[PDB]
């Protein structure tokens, strides 16, 4: 077996000091003074569930365009920075739910860690409502994307939204929503190419924070119409914040993303006088006035943000570049795998932002309860998946594309110093990092199967029927 | 001429004991001892601007039928309880706006009092973007409706929308909106109906207030990105307030209208076990939870709700009765013309809610500023129209359908007492009421012009011009194409 | 050793079918088929950690008397509705933090089930900042209680509470708050005494919600500056929630306890007609308006409020008479111990407002975890303590005085219906409840003692370190004095 | 008689063309066409009522010592920048309040244009209950001033502000409230000097906004239980802006008070190299973060606050040296007075973030309204006291010390662009300011007596007795 000695447990349920063993990919025992054939040296070290990021696009094709890491190396960034599971949404063309599925199994043959996906309904109708059930019974997936922006490609309208979420409700699975109100980013982008106004700046400017407070509002209620609970992706502003909090202080059952971007990044980057730099940060939503993080810090705080996120959407610059002139052009989208949870740590855990426990709430075990594998992953607990990182809070180094593992040649965190990174990457007790050492193994992560209707469904459904309203009977 | 003689004045900025001389329409001298060749007795009674109610339908063609108010009846009513001035709802149709508009002047020719109208958008395109201009710059109305909900009758959408309110910034008018989300109110009604749960409460639980908070959240959204107010009309629930304060307090211009049935009504009529008196309640959106009246009292006493308004839109019991056994073909819509003012004063300013220059505000001037038309409506002022109630806070009735003006068969506001009512009501100067004698004239009323471009469209276009994000200059920008 | 057989483990954390081992007090194993020397079984049962209610006055010198559940009669109490342990206030007095504790160690040898105490700081000194030290270093008790009113008894002032949360915060300590603005309310009571309205719908009249709202808000301030967390114990209405969400919002570590009376009974029972009946309901905060209910409720679903308590405080009907002529010579108090979880079971886990996982959280793990004894406490763990309820979640009862453990001759959720109860009542291995068969112990229960400095306090220490202010380096700093 | 001809006027009411006449110190008539036999130029100008500052400590003794702008130069001052009316704190020492109103009377002889008092409540006792009907009923004086803060010297606790409050409310006056929690402030203070952060910044240090949120919402409860209406006056932050917000969404009769200085300066000037620069600027509550003045502008435009004032409470740079080595010692308080009006038209309506007719609201007619003396002030109307502003917009100057009217030797507006600017100020009829020829009389202002009970305060009794909980009756 395989003894991870010395070190200090830290779950999102306590912290404690004790070694861990690992055999057959599990953890097969937790306590003081553990021997094992192999040991691996965790003094000084916090001992925590390896990190879930729920939002990747690998080898996406988006915006006439593939994305530049595919799942090999984006799990192999992933675990480099302490992450040893990705969910990736897979993404139909009126095209067939199961056949979009069939493509995505296809991408993912080269993961150095496991994966599962979200299936994104891009369009309505009878065959989608049909399929919906067979990817929830039959298939391992419990969540479904909706965009509210990307009109004419991947949007949905408030009637077919109602309609796919009433299907989610009866069906136990959770819907996704990327919150932007499509209508006017598409106009605001339209009127700001007419103006001239076309620089990649004018990205940030075509769709203002207003407008994502507004969609997420909008799919918070359509949610509560339907009787499901509903998480709002990339939440990057006070106002998406706000919407959320002011819904959760109702009794709503609503989740929200924030991703590592809008913790610590903002939209001055978008202002440099560098065309490539500016660019290269385009992202939907985009980094915003850095007078939003602090909404977004105090969420996880306080657990009305639950989760942090990546949506890691990789481009070279040379794919960045095909927005010259158009700014509705740039491929949408930047990296953050690697560089999510050594930013987390020293960001939020080293100036006391987050307690360790929360650090570990919102890097694995709160997705993992909301997509219903808790304890298989996101857990430190006999029997649970040995997905682990060793993590030497005193490891450091500044964040640079010369030394990353995703394939692009720049990274939106150039230059950031963290202090905190993983000493191991264990993915179902394979050790895949050692320090600087990357030891991934292509083919090694499997598919994720998960079960519809966890407990917050569950109850939301008889809280619905409790409160239902009656007809007056009368004469 | 004509004095008002011995009363208080009372307007929405200030209250002093004055005479008030009207002559050819208008006020001509305000101070004491006036003398004139007709005296009317003021003493120990409040000297008002007339009402404005901006939100009325008369003889309206709605869900299969037409509203039993019509501009005589309903301009009738107004003046019985102190309301000297309607503004109603010209509805296209894709029929020209121009056309509705010739159909509304026809509606509008006996008219008791004068009117004004708002031009509704029901549909998109060429053809109304260019007559909104017309209508604007020729036509004297600078105030354009939308419906969020009544899909496919009425209903616009996010795209429609927000053409149109861009073209409202542009041609400095006002839009208003209806907000109810249409997509979940439609599949909330086809579910009850498939359940059975068919009766008139169903009306109400198809349309809960979440969907009223978040349309109105939603077309203050478009409406700040646009560049142009937004009034959202029949604001009746904390969820729609709470949208209006919380963009108010990011200092958005955002109006909004309380009717008097929201204040002092409540979803408890829908429970009666009588259908007929449930039926003769629906309306949208339907009274609600009696919780939420405060909010929106509280709303009119410290300015985040700025209007009181009837919406009124009159209904026979036999034509609710086209809805037994399908609340959806209850035709929608209650009256309160003659009651508004009379239940505010009684529940709002003798009770202390309000203050008595407060009652003004709500009930003429804010919306005669909100619409461009103050002073000459919503005033008492030299030059000011001489649209006046001379009030008389001990006057009291019981409200009854038996009395009514109203030309239906009921009134939601059976049996509520009031203190307080007109002594006198002038529009331009004509005597139409004198204490419960009605003396009203066909015709008298006369359609009232507006212009563009008040003061607070102007400010927020400059302070979106002051804050537009700017391009950065660079050189040297990359190679592009596909490589 | 022993084997709680069939059931389905529920823990704040999951849900899973496995048995638990059972031996020398605590949980040796957890897992699938497990056999021992005794047997008990839990098929069609769940599995929690035994309650923790943090929230006791068990024999308690109070307005002139004592309250009547004592430390046997209350852990009794506390055993049959499924609580294993029970935290209770020292309060002393300018008497010596220290000499209340032995006085309340004195008090606590005949307890059925473990127990720790708050210490209240009912007044400030020298003596009291040293003694805080030994309380939290060597005397295991990590808490401290300050009371905003009960004026001339029990008060303390911001000057005070400023002091004594900044002592806190240097020794990792958290502060508990009673928060009413005690000013306020005496001169409301002496006001509605001197009125002639002195019966004990006054109570509640004499210190309405807005009162709770303020000094919530303001004990979060004062923790906020001192740069520890703080706890607002029986937190009733929507002032005090806001004034918690609004700080957690802001990232302030604010923790909120709804007592169980507060979620589930509701100031109508003050306007009973017998006086007897209002008079045992009279407790500070008085039960609210039923509209506060949802908002407490909703705290619970979503971590704004995390934990739920009884403030057991119980007087019989003839204590209660004390008050009679003088609502505020009733002793203030109500009890709950026994029916907190079956009423938080029935009420919030079998309507779907909590999950059973947020049942566990909000009725043990929580609070565990907030006093720093989580897991010995608060958990199924291996190496836990073995306080552990059995819940049958189909046996049921009406709750009534006639049957209650509490020594007092009334139960202020007399006639409501509960369905899921205890079948076994586990402290520390001991089965003291059987199905209704009541087997305590007597001094079986032992003080649990309680470390300093929680993660949530090193990390907001930091925080604020991170954040301090620091002095501007300047040179040439000018002349001074008085010229 | 005088004709201000060719302008446009401009009232809080509306606007519109026309000429104002002027005889025997009263708008005499208003119209277009008028003639008189002096004419003041008004084309291209707007008419508006002169400001009122209700917030001025004039020759005030404070901090063991005087201000340095007394009467005639605050009020030469005031008229300079277009305001015409200045309400100063009457300050008791356990001294009667009709004794400190007898010493205000003698330091305001030498007065510009008129003026009025609040009187103060420095402490409590039957004294000071007897003397406040006295106050009210004979000496024209209907609002009380608490302090929070300056514990030792000024400060009122909840007991004394509730009976206080209980007080004014049957009095049918009105508490203007100094919003700090004195108590926190006294120890922060005393934190930082012990640890030796004892320069002028560390003022800001010592009372963060936060306890100015707290105290504003206590006073606003207590208020709200007395059964009166309250004041918070300079509400300089979001916090204490909320707690307004959220007692007027309650229906509650609370009126807020941004000072000039907390919407256009900030607490970077705190961290100025320059020892004096920092010192100049202390005052309380401090200037605070740039974040703040978005929510207050917003609360102009929306109703939540109504009036903009200067808490005018000038000291040399000698004095504020009084606190080399102990900010405690630094005399607190900025001038304003004459930059008001100029600083809010530049950034307030030539922005748009305010009409011209909310401009009028918050710097005169508001004030008036809730001091109960609009129309005699505040107005332009008929039969109104002819105090009156003729704006030019197009007149612009750079705020400096070296031109201000203020008797100090610097000005915090410094550097400060203003483009409109009075043309003439008129006090009674008087012209006193025409451009930059100041030719004001000193003596020429009289005291303005006000009468209790305005229509708020009234309304307001008569909702609390409607509301009043009433015992059950039993057998
Ligand atoms: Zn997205
Ligand atoms: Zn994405
Ligand atoms: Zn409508
Ligand atoms: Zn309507
Ligand atoms: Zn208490
Ligand atoms: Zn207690
Ligand atoms: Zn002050
Ligand atoms: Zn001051």
């Amino acid at each position: 077996s395989t003894v991870i000695k010395g070190g200090t447990i830290v779950t999102a349920d306590l912290t404690y000091k004790a070694d861990v063993k690992v055999e057959g990919g599990r953890i097969v025992e937790i306590g003081p003074n553990l021997s094992g054939a192999e040991t691996l040296d965790a003094t000084g070290c916090y001992v925590m569930p390896g990190g879930i990021d729920p939002h990747t696009h690998l080898e996406m094709p988006f915006m006439g365009t593939y994305s530049s890491d595919d799942f090999e190396s984006g799990t192999r960034a992933a675990l480099a920075g302490g992450t040893t599971m990705v969910v990736d949404f897979a993404l139909p063309s009126g095209q067939s739910l199961l056949e979009a599925l069939t493509m995505w199994d296809n991408k993912s043959t080269r993961a150095n860690c496991d994966y599962s996906f979200h299936m994104a309904i891009t369009w309505w109708g009878e065959q989608v409502f049909n399929e919906m059930e067979t990817i929830v019974k039959d298939k391992g997936i419990n969540t479904f994307k909706h965009f509210m922006a990307y009109k004419g490609a991947l949007m949905v309208d408030d009637d077919e939204m109602f309609s796919s979420f009433q299907r989610c409700a009866a069906l136990g699975a959770l819907p996704l929503v990327h919150a932007e109100n499509g209508d006017v980013v598409a106009q605001l982008q339209a009127k700001l190419l007419a103006e001239g106004n076309s620089g990649p700046e004018a990205h940030a400017y075509s769709r203002p924070a207003e407008v994502e407070g507004e969609a997420a509002n909008r799919a918070i209620m359509i949610a509560d119409m339907a009787g499901c609970p509903v998480y709002i992706v990339h939440t990057s502003c006070e106002q998406a914040h706000e919407a959320i909090r002011r819904a959760r202080a109702k009794g709503m059952r609503v989740f929200g993303e924030p991703l590592i971007q809008h913790l610590t990044l903002d939209e001055t980057e978008y202002f440099d006088k560098d065309w490539d730099h500016a660019a290269r940060r385009v992202m939907s939503p985009p980094f915003r006035n850095k007078l939003h993080q602090d909404s977004l810090w105090a969420g996880l705080a306080s657990g009305s943000l639950q989760v942090v996120a990546t949506d890691h959407c990789a481009f070279t610059t040379e794919q960045k570049r095909f927005g010259v002139g158009d700014f509705t052009r740039i491929p949408n989208g930047t990296g953050g795998l690697e560089d999510r949870m050594p930013m987390l740590w020293t960001y939020g855990v080293a100036t006391g932002r987050i307690t360790m426990n929360e650090f570990v709430a919102v890097t694995s075990t709160n997705i993992a309860k909301i997509l219903n594998i808790y304890p298989k992953k996101g857990a430190i607990l006999v029997g649970a998946d040995a997905d682990l990182v060793v993590w030497d809070p005193k490891r450091s180094k500044t964040i640079s594309a010369k030394t990353q593992q995703s394939a692009i040649d720049y990274n939106v965190f150039e230059g950031k110093t963290v202090t905190g990174l993983p000493r191991f990457t264990l993915t179902r007790g394979v050790v895949s990092i050692e320090e600087g050492t990357v030891k991934t193994q292509e083919g090694h992560g499997e598919f994720v199967r998960r079960d519809p209707f966890p407990a917050v469904s569950t109850a939301l459904s008889t809280w619905k029927e409790v409160t239902a309203p009656r007809a007056v009977q009368r004469s």
